């Protein structure tokens, strides 16, 4: 009848998922829970979701959990505004960009994760790797956003944008400067931060919290 | 016209692909790559994936790479024999599940990924988390399989099964002894063993090799 989902601040999975009820404009309730007091960790959401992980999704008799699934399952339960074109060799490159944006993870968020799980502990010798590696990635994605001259996948937004951005925002969050290196994902990143859907799903947490800054010397 | 996938033996995101194809019975052609001589690395794979990576598949003149990506396209191209019931409820489950197997390589890999960057450097304090975390994660699947009575998702094979099963056939393969300890998941394994299109599609260089054995001591 009325989806409702359990999400946190800051969370890119959970982000997308709000991104795709605001952009297909569905109506839903929702739970916004405390990553710092482990409300994920509650019993509710662990009737739902035995990982006690969120988003964790409801809607109707449906329960959905896994972020790419929760999007698929709205973007074939509420065909109203599409977040796929029609042409099938079209989606297959929408398909191609969602899923290569885990490579985000991996490659460019392990530069962060790494100045965290042994910080203080110096290790320039392979440091070097990783910090390369975070710019390979990144050219990647600069050069998708100059061919399209627009979103991520078309000169549309579909949903691998809705994959993309919540970790381009991410990035930027942790204080990486792109204007000059990566201009194009700058470009998208602002073009993006000024779209009514996005401004509604930043997360609630940063207005007052201090950037971790940890991207400040990515460049 | 006619589907072309360059892949290698002992990639799950490339079984992926070939059992798709297979269950699917589409005709396609296919150039089988050797990671050993960094075939996957070549100008030819470049051209189409510029990451260097398999699976790398094209069909006409579309062109797709990320496995799940290729995986959609072929559902969505190649209708005939669905890999997804048609009710959207169901379906949902099917997603779910297809996504949710990420989680089997970073929670269960991660022990033989350990066993082996850093081997012979004792660590059974923290060891102790990994396996346990390993045996945690499987029993999800036990539970999932348990409940179904059939296959991962529902009592039908789908495009869940085919995420699912090629990295249970890679725990097996690691010498993983599922008999008693999950017989679910291992009366799952052999009626899928028994499925002529994973007979036809098991890596080949697994016959002739030895398997690695890092998880004979998973239990």
């Amino acid at each position: 009848s009325k989806p409702f989902v359990y999400w946190g601040s800051g969370s890119p999975p959970c982000w997308k998922v709000l991104l795709v009820l605001q952009e297909k404009k569905i109506d839903y309730d929702e739970k916004i829970i405390s990553f710092s007091k482990k409300e994920h960790k509650s019993e509710e959401i662990l009737e739902l979701n035995p990982r006690g992980q969120v988003p964790t999704f409801t809607d109707g008799d449906v329960v959905v959990n896994e972020s790419t699934a929760i999007c698929m399952y709205l973007e074939e339960k509420y065909p109203k505004v599409p977040l796929f074109p029609s042409d099938t060799t079209i989606r297959a490159k929408v398909y191609q960009r969602m899923f290569e944006t885990s490579n985000i993870s991996t490659n460019v968020m392990e530069f962060v994760q790494y100045k965290m799980k042994n910080k203080d502990s110096i290790d320039q010798v392979l440091l070097k790797e990783k910090k390369d590696k975070a710019h390979v990635e990144l050219g990647h994605w600069e050069n998708y956003l100059k061919q399209t001259g627009g979103f991520v996948a078309t000169k549309e937004f579909t949903m691998a944008d809705v994959f993309f951005f919540p970790m381009v925002a991410l990035i930027v969050r942790q204080g990486a400067n792109l204007k000059d290196s990566y201009p194009n994902i700058f470009k998208y990143y602002n073009m993006m931060m000024d779209r009514p859907t996005i401004v509604k799903t930043m997360p609630p947490h940063w207005a007052e919290s201090d950037s971790p800054g940890n991207l400040l010397d990515l460049c």
